[PDB]
């Protein structure tokens, strides 16, 4: 006894510290799991926001890109028009023929 | 023209960089959202593991704590037994009375 009292007490004090650390661990994981879920939630909404911001950025570039093409095709047509008017004057100066 | 060509080109190059950055942003959020979900998954399983490790730590302490109480109650009973035997000898030396 008394010697034994000192043991079954420091033993109590180790079993009690390990139980506290084991509570710490569960406590920490619950905090972690919770801030994660919050970052997740915040990221998803920041993603649909960025998604819309990108779809507009790319529909703008698509529509500038097609404007540029539509302009170059009109320049090309203009030169084919000039070619064509020139071939139709050679056709009308030839078609006489009287 | 040509002066204009230099502009509608550096303009193209800015619209194209902003569209790349906007893709970067969506790209980054998708990576983030994904590693989060993985940490979440890893934390939940590390939580049920820690949960079981704590329930055992606490059922051990509960059962050491009740052993200690059961021992102290048996020590107390032993002293009440001695009290009681002493009061029953005074009862039997008195009950004679003959």
């Amino acid at each position: 006894s008394m010697k034994f009292n000192i043991i079954r007490n420091e033993l109590h004090n180790i079993m009690n510290t390990q139980l506290k650390r084991a509570e710490s661990e569960v406590a920490a994981l619950n905090r972690r799991i919770q801030l994660l879920e919050e970052d997740l939630e915040r990221s998803e909404e920041r993603l649909g926001s960025a998604t819309a911001k990108l779809s507009e950025a790319s529909q703008a570039a698509d529509e500038s890109e097609r404007a540029r093409k539509i302009l170059e095709n009109r320049a090309l047509a203009d030169e084919e028009r000039m070619d064509a008017l020139e071939n139709q004057l050679k056709e009308a100066r030839f078609l006489a023929e009287e």
